[PDB]
């Protein structure tokens, strides 16, 4: 078929390198268009699932023993296609998820500066020589492939964040089983043709397509009870992180954690107002606040609240949102799926029930309840109201992860207080503070529980060469690019060889 | 009281930096001779173990903040103190767990190590500065402390072990709650007192005593569950490694876990027979075989099997065994527990039930059943035979971790087969070649899947200063000494500064 | 002009990213065949070269504050234009340095590699967070660029080496003023336009071509004494070396010193003859013996002495010479330049003054003096006979480097000796040993003073990620690629921050 | 004999483990009161050097190759024996060099923390393991020992910074010929028994003693034209350094180069004045001034130029000076020889000449010119007047270093400017800046050429574990403290294992 903006595709599994339709048809929607159908795609019953398991262990045999400078080779040549490709996926990903295309290219873009980073790591992966404390004696330690990867992945950052994940465990040896999310399958299909377009041998990577909980993404967390996994990496919500991360356990697996977070971000009184709303804006609804580090929670010290307060809301009347394809122009557009427009509609309940101060936002956008400065038709799509509150600290606006464009504020007095109330969450992720006085950021830097941190900078837009990751209820130490997610993809082998005839 | 080799000794938990005897008391038997009693202490009920937890919650604040450098001056001290102990630790760790000299000065000299090691490291914890893409803009990395540690030991390395955990953890300025044990409950409090003269301060180490299925070890565990542990660092059992994974897993930490294993030591053809003889025979017999990392089964190449078993029993045969304090020659002694002593009595029925062939063993050593090279008396504890048996590779003898002075013979062929059974097994700790031809130590090198390997060397043995760790069912996937520890004891914080004064994306 | 083989080409200095033709020309022949010229152009006098340092100066400011991560765009950039451009550099650099297509090719893509390998290195460059022994203290490091960089390459790898110095020194941020041989001043040109279109800014690259003594290379290094650089990097021989260590040694710079060498290749009594012959083979004839790493000394072990000098003759025997543009199939071609050929001339005359046997070698190839596996006309160009010899330790030509195709000979008989007589020479660069004995390529692996050594392999042949440098008269202690070359094009600047708001001390 | 405040000691050259009485006697006097002697001993004669050189190369064949961990346990046992002797050697330290006893305990920590240091790299030492790209291939690289160690050190940190060469040098396998300032034999004499003691081997540290140029010193240099060093370590003045850096140049060693400075110390108009002036005060008159890293210039910020000033003199005022033996509350003593005094008397007239304004300062310490805050007697030594100049960028009292208690003050306007000032000196060893400004601190931290740098913390007091060293005229690139002095020490062994059997 040709759908309303593209041609809908159809297509199956990549098991061994080969197309497998098998299974239940499901299909994507444009979600900025809901008549434009984007693709038609199979549900990995658990048995192909368990095939694709073995064509990945099969393979390990060749790939892990195939010289790392070699599969560099590879990597190497997907930043080429991939480069070639930019304009394409960026096209097709804003069909597919509703990303802007500013956020789209930006998106390919780190999967290119990814691929870059690691075509490279080919010729490092540094291990150790160490001296003996015995005469006649060499030690050595050697990183060594874990196995058959098993990988899930969110849809929102379709390209970007899958590549996190599949290229530095390709790099180091390893194979996969990806099950990418039913938000972005055409756009998984395509990297992983891409892939095989640079050299990746079949099996090295094979992609099943389907669902999560009671799909084929549950199925594939099963299966480390039946140890066809050596390593699992997993992006989504804390919920199904625990359960995960308490399957791999049992297995002993150290499991890979992205699991978002409810962001901070702190603006002292001697901050630079335009900047700090910059940045608390870019922060609330990039992506229309649907990224793991998206912030939660604006911070504003007491002297600066009522003017802050005023700004940030001119800056927010002003947001456009809109189907980015037909208006670029656009800041954000439609919910990536339904689940997270239910879960945010829900959240403008439980504000009003524990009594948050609702400062703009009217709910979803709609013809009976349209928005000043929308762009296009409200109705084909899941669109929101920017939303702003005020609430307090220990409510559940304020302690639980909600994506989709909302924010909070909240008055502090301290640096003290700011940095007690921006640890008073379960998450740890990302944070920010925007100040020009050195020990207020030293202050915030080594008083924050958090795995990023930015200063006079947005809790958005880590630098793909830096450790991603969260601690407590947003990850399990893990971290995920540079020379840091080596840890992941690896284990430690350490050899000692005596060269004399005496046994010490 | 006075016991019959020492003092008898009464103590409870240390929390806070008090003393607490809180709990049904134990009792630890000398496992050499069960008449000395070499101490009674408590059981720690799960709520001392919350209180502990807490201790350490209060305490981390100002450990933490305590620059890294002077958090090294007290390991330093603790070098000296460790070095001023060590003949005294060495006859304590005889009488409590059964070890013999020579391998308990070791033991105490491998926590000095560790100590000297870390001490330094306080100037060390490297992070990173990195280049922005951006103009006008620094990026950094910091290792950070991740709060409070539940650690548990076993008791067959009782101040080694728990050094690599207790010491790594508390200089990247983490809290710790250690249940140590109850096979060597003295030792532990011991230790926990020799890091207080150091200078280690009240509540940044705590210490609760007990048991652990239904005892304080279980209860340590489901603490996760309330959160009161940012990271759980194990020593044991596969069985219990697996269950402590699942706990810490639904409370997203990452645990540290040794889990003991099937060591393979192959001998080629090539070989050197005197030394891979004494290299079987030392990872046989070494604790009495009580080591994570005690030889399984000996691969040995069919060209030279019936030269190398004949050589191998004549050497097993010359094993003394006894109560190492009374004879210190005496390669291995008891056993440190019951539990081990029973699971390896019924390794004997599994045996002849599988068909494999007992080669030499008879079982325990009594006066009714004496083991020619014994010296003393057998049935004042626990001691075995040394055993070995002839098996088929799929059997349980060859697949089961057994405690105990037993090891397996296996005729092998190539390289090739050598690699492919030495792999046949749930385990992935530690291994060993013994061969001349560089290309037949590559191999086995590259075709093994274990986290340490030795080139005409024991299994047994790793140096301090090398990443400690297996893979399989043998652990999670970190690591134990050296610079590889500090990612089990922290985490990364990763910040960016924008001096630009402008949003840039 | 039109040449014989393809154009002949005219071109200047490029300074600030301009041509310019400033001074005397000179010219360049096709060493393969002399009829053929390859190029014409200027010899930089000395204040051109001062002119092209303080373009670099002016141009420093801007790069150097140019964003690491976007320095690699460029370098991303270059190994795409330089893998699109590979077949006609082949080609180039057959014509003008007499390279076979295969080596050339080779040479070609270790720039690929070097410019691919740090292209990632602009989002790493790492340095340190440090803890500080002070609360409220923060410690820091940062990799910084030196300034500007002169750079004097060899013309016998004339796209590989230029590129282990101009590509690590411009992603540090540093600026670069390029003196390239007068044997291979085409490619140079080139490889300074390709980084061109690749995206360098103009000054940052500077390219300046003439001779060494008495000409521009000579008056590029005095400029170090008016602080122009501010490092330095040099290939060539070790009298030149020594010189410019001086120069570098007073203006307080640390240059980069790659010195050649007489690399020993030991031959053991159990090695494999086939694969060690190839090996020798391979380090004496590769690019005819003209490098750096080409093998001096085979050390052969007493039993095997006669077994291998036959079958190593044979081999020579069989080694193909010839014009590789006109056949490809040729082993070796033509001398790079005139003064090579010269000193290889001597090397004979030096040789029967004290005595050493010749065993096989009549000079130079000609018309009158033909040999046997010559393809094509040996008077279009020098040619040299493949050359062997037995020397006894302690002579000039087992001490002495010569660029060429000669080979020595040398009986020896323990483990012991290989070593001290393969140490038993000025250099320190790189070394080989064949061998199956674990204990005997441990011993020469510790017991040889080399920085480059190969265990069943060639002398020649380095990977390039790994440190390439030579202890010794082959080299200061630097080294080349990798992450090791960071340390040469980058500085340590330490930055302590207090927020303690008091004096600590 | 018996001196006056201490035993004088008579001793010779420490050559392969011997006392060699051999040469013209020296003597040095206490500075702090030159009628106490405090030692008498040899001055080496260059065949005496040679043959001190040709011990270390006999004993570098075992001491390399004895085990790096074993190595460590010297070094470990050397922590301890210093930690005991840290009161003795505190007490001969202020008698033979005149430092405070607070100054000279904390030069004893930082050799025992040195010490400790590297009795741990003994364990480390890393090198690496590096992946082929060819099959059947493995690749290593090993630190290795370069040989003999020729080191000459100053006096004016005569226990900490002999350490910073001395230990890595013998910790990485090198054998070490050591010449010491002619101002503290005694405590080098010491400190060489302290390593006997701790278990050095006879011939891995030989001493032998004299003055620099026209003595052992030069003659010293001169042997790496016989190449008997492999290694050369120097402590000193840019002149010498230069002439050393020349030598070493053509005998193809790197050598290790501290060669001083003009340390900028700069206070912005934000600062915290205070502890500004707390750090310009300890920067100008710790140790008299005589630090390599000593401030030379305080750029005050236009305005608070007046202020600053004004609370400076308050505070130079009140600095005490006198035998800090008699006198332990004193700031600052002696100088530490008779050349520094020279240069420094030499330093007012230059002043005067390009036209300095002199703010406080009547040149040295006598009864006919007495110093109002001066305990004892003034003409037992060589004490000098706190001093205080404005200057003109450009002049010599502002580029050139003069080792004594002299600072200038300089008026600067920008920070742009600020740093341009700065930065207009040859040097390039040690700076800092006070401020609280974010973005100005920054300015500084990347706008300086320095090889360390303070924000609101002194020019002095770098900590032992961080890597010491200058750019520009302050040295040639190499850096003394922590894991850095690994490559001064050590060079690069590059392996290739080839298990095939094939050429490739
Ligand atoms: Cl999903
Ligand atoms: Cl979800
Ligand atoms: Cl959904
Ligand atoms: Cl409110
Ligand atoms: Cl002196
Ligand atoms: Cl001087
Ligand atoms: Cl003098
Ligand atoms: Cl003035």
């Amino acid at each position: 078929a040709a759908g309303k903006y593209g041609n809908t595709l159809e297509f199956g599994h990549l098991v061994g390198g080969e197309e497998v339709l098998e299974g239940p048809l499901l299909e994507r929607r444009n979600p900025s268009d809901r008549e434009d159908v984007v693709a038609r795609f199979p549900e990995a019953d658990k048995d192909l699932v368990r095939k694709a398991a073995l064509k990945a262990r099969e393979a390990f045999a060749e790939w892990s023993r195939t010289p790392a400078p070699i599969r560099g080779q590879v990597l190497f040549n997907l930043v080429k296609i991939l480069e070639r490709e930019k304009p394409t996926l960026t096209r097709l990903m804003v069909r597919e998820v509703g990303k802007t295309p500013k956020e789209a290219a930006g998106d390919v873009q780190e999967a290119i500066d990814t691929a870059l980073f690691f075509a490279s790591e080919g010729r490092r992966l540094y291990g150790q020589t160490v001296p003996s404390e015995m005469r006649d004696k060499e030690l050595f330690t050697f990183r060594r492939p874990l196995g058959v990867v098993g990988i899930i992945t969110a849809g929102n950052f379709p390209i970007a964040v899958p590549s996190w994940k599949l290229i530095p465990a390709v790099l180091t040896g390893n194979t996969v089983v990806w099950k990418p999310s039913e938000d972005a399958p055409t756009l998984s299909f395509v990297f992983a043709k891409l892939f095989e377009e640079a050299g990746l041998p079949p099996g090295v990577l094979n992609v099943v397509f389907g669902g999560g909980k009671g799909s084929t993404g549950q199925w594939m967390v099963e299966l480390m009870d039946e140890g066809l996994f050596q390593k699992f990496a997993f992006t989504g919500s804390t919920q199904v992180g625990r359960w995960i991360g308490e399957v791999a356990g049992r297995n002993l697996i150290r499991p890979t954690l992205e699991l978002g977070g409810k962001n901070p971000l702190v603006v002292m009184r001697d901050a630079d107002l335009d900047l700090a709303v910059e940045g608390a804006w870019w922060s609330a609804f990039a992506t229309g606040g649907q990224r793991c580090t998206s912030a939660g929670n604006i911070l504003v010290d007491a002297p600066i609240y009522e003017e802050f307060k005023r700004r940030f809301l001119e800056r927010v009347e002003a947001t456009l949102v809109g189907n980015p394809l037909l208006h670029p122009e656009v800041t954000y557009g439609p919910f990536i799926n339904e689940r997270f427009f239910a879960r945010w509609q829900e959240h403008y309940r439980v504000g009003e029930a524990e009594g948050a101060r609702l400062l703009f936002g009217r709910g979803r956008i709609t013809r009976e309840n349209p928005y000043p400065r929308f762009l296009g038709d409200p109705e084909a799509g899941l669109y929101g109201w920017p939303t702003v509150w005020e609430v307090r600290p220990g409510t559940r606006l304020f302690t639980e992860e909600v994506f989709g464009p909302t924010i909070n504020l909240v008055k502090v007095d301290g640096i003290e207080e700011a940095i007690a109330v921006a640890n008073s969450t379960p998450y740890g992720l990302s944070s920010a503070i925007y100040t020009n006085h050195r020990h207020w950021a030293y202050l915030f830097k080594v008083g924050i529980r958090a795995g990023m941190t930015s200063i006079n900078n947005a809790t958005v837009g880590a630098e793909a060469h830096l450790p991603f990751g969260g601690v407590k209820a947003s990850g399990n130490g893990g971290r995920e690019s540079g020379i840091w997610v080596l840890e992941e993809y690896t284990y430690w082998h350490a050899v000692n060889e005596e060269y004399s005839g005496r046994l010490q």
